């Protein structure tokens, strides 16, 4: 089993990606682990913090050097991603010349209830794990529409067409681990 | 006089980025008035609040919609900018149909110690504040890389360069906003 840090780009009760996040877990269980990275704890970054590191931050930096893996589950917020992932993004590179993110395997995923499946903050969240140093999976492309009547109440995704899609995401980025993965 | 909604994207006590800001104000003073957008004092995004909106939210949007113009000053962090500033753009974008940065002109700056002086958090603010309905002002490009020795104590900026440079960016800011403004 690879672990998988997880971040959820979400806070509020109905959060679509979080139950997005929670299907993933489902259709990957046995073979990924996640753990989810509480970016809603973190401060807004302050570099003047470091002389009393927050706990949060702490314990941020500690499950990603820890896992094998990190997965990233963003909403669309003005055609990027959350302000509050970049936070943790930036707050897990320091201190300077420790950079929790250097060469994990990641990949990228998020849902939208319109269209466009959330595919502009998703854009831009690969570019900037990947300025990160993450080892960034590409394919397939997961721009996900939210359709309700697609999931069950315990995750299970009832529409075939969509169980599929995403179990391919799934088994690519096991496999991206195991490939690319220390 | 025109008024400015400032983001400036760092908390920190000797912040660079605050140190332009009191330059620029400096310079801009009898032509723009400054008003700091309180972007620290901003919960991270959660829709669920708009039950009960926060005081720093209902300031942040009231201080943008009655300034005639919005000027950013970002460090680069991780080759962007900082998630805070982010979830200021967005905040104030909601409730839907209730975006408060539309029709406002707008400027992105910023520094950094070093020579690219930010300019890759900026072309990216720079976009994000556009994909938010704001005019916003292209030229000149403002990548400043910070030389303490072309600063005062009291913002004056000492270096004859450097302060052409700034009284260019300010003059075509004046300008920016009288032509696009409301
Ligand atoms: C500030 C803000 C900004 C945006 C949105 C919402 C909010 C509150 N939403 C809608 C968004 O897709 C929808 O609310 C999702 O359900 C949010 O994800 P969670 O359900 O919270 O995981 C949105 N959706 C979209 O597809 N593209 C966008 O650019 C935006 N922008
Ligand atoms: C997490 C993080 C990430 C980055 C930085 C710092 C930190 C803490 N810094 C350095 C930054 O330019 C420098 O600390 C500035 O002085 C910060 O701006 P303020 O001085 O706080 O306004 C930085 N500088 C840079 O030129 N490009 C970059 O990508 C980054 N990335």
């Amino acid at each position: 089993v690879k672990t998988v840090a997880v971040m959820v780009g979400s806070l509020r009760k109905d959060s679509l990606n979080h139950k997005l996040m929670k299907v993933l877990q489902k259709l990957a269980e046995g073979r990924l682990e996640f753990h989810l990275l509480h970016i809603g704890d973190l401060p807004h970054y302050n570099d003047d913090l470091w002389a009393d590191a927050p706990e949060s931050v702490l314990r941020l930096k500690d499950r990603i050097e820890h896992s094998d893996a990190v997965l990233a589950i963003t909403p669309e917020y003005n055609r990027s991603y959350p302000g509050m992932i970049k936070n943790a993004i930036d707050w897990a590179t320091r201190p300077y010349g420790q950079n929790s993110w250097k060469g994990k395997p990641a990949a990228v995923i998020g849902t939208s209830p319109g269209v466009i499946g959330a595919a502009l903050a998703q854009a831009r969240l690969k570019n900037d794990l990947l300025h990160v140093g993450t080892v960034m999976m590409s394919m397939p492309e997961a721009y996900i529409q939210w359709h309700a009547e697609a999931y069950a109440a315990d995750g299970s995704v009832t529409d075939e067409k969509t169980a599929k899609f995403l179990q391919g995401f799934v088994d690519a980025f096991v496999d991206w681990i195991e490939k690319h993965g220390l």
